[PDB]
């Protein structure tokens, strides 16, 4: 849908819009393959992990960030989600079960963030 894609880099996010966001991020935050992104990197499970990666994220900081309103389009949303995959892809080799929960759970948050961009158009 057109207006999909229109209203996810142009349509400011209303306080509506953060409800679903909400339920969007605590969806993801109960999925069972979300355990590593749930909260930080811990240095000691990944050396140099922060010395490699430029902008580490995780769920608690989007959560922290939901709350208070960081985001002002959705684009910025997703764009932090997208962090937390792609650092894992980029940290972790492919047969890691790391790299397989970022898999499993970037398809998941696909199909969440389809059906809020779809209720949000109408």
């Amino acid at each position: 849908m057109s207006t999909e894609d229109a209203m996810t880099v142009l349509t400011p996010l209303t306080e509506k819009d953060y409800e679903g966001l909400k339920r969007v991020l605590r969806s993801l935050q109960a999925h069972k393959m979300a355990w590593p992104f749930l909260e930080p990197v811990d240095p000691n499970d990944a050396p140099d992990y922060y010395g490699v990666i430029k902008e580490p994220m995780d769920l608690a900081t989007m959560e922290e960030r939901v709350q208070r309103r960081y985001y002002e389009k959705l684009t910025e949303f997703v764009a932090d989600m997208t962090k937390i995959f792609d650092n894992c892809r980029y940290y972790n080799p492919s047969d890691s079960p790391f790299y397989q929960c970022a898999e499993v759970l970037e398809s998941f948050f696909v199909q969440k963030l389809k059906g809020f961009k779809a209720s949000r158009s109408h």
